[PDB]
């Protein structure tokens, strides 16, 4: 699935992620826009072998299981398809896992390169929330 901004922003609230961790919503939006351009079905491959899945770009070398990443973990319990799902639940309910693992939205390379520091409220304006 493809989401609108505001429809996504919209979605995370609902799913309790404006202000988690002390992360305001657009944040989050702005994260999601840079990892997947708002696309559920998003994957990428790394250098190492593992790859990352979904809206917000989720790695197999931790979080996820994809059969295919020697040597990982699976700290979020899940399937890494899981991850690529319409329904955002399994994305949100793993990186707020993420984002409690000690360096916060760091986590996120294009979150710390393209939001951190950026007038992020900026994402969810307009919206109806
Ligand atoms: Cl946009
Ligand atoms: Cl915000
Ligand atoms: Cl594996
Ligand atoms: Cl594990
Ligand atoms: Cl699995
Ligand atoms: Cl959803
Ligand atoms: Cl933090
Ligand atoms: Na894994």
């Amino acid at each position: 699935k493809v989401f609108g901004r505001c429809e996504l922003a919209a979605a995370m609230k609902r799913h309790g992620l404006d202000n988690y961790r002390g992360y305001s919503l657009g944040n989050w939006v702005c994260a999601a826009k840079f990892e997947s351009n708002f696309n559920t079905q998003a994957t990428n491959r790394n250098t190492d072998g593992s790859t990352d899945y979904g809206i917000l770009q989720i790695n197999s070398r931790w979080w996820c299981n994809d059969g295919r990443t020697p040597g990982s973990r699976n700290l979020c319990n899940i399937p890494c398809s899981a991850l690529l799902s319409s329904d955002i639940t399994a994305s949100v309910n793993c990186a707020k896992k993420i984002v409690s693992d000690g360096n916060g939205m760091n986590a996120w390379v294009a979150w710390r390169n393209r939001c951190k520091g950026t007038d992020v409220q900026a994402w969810i304006r307009g919206c109806r929330l």
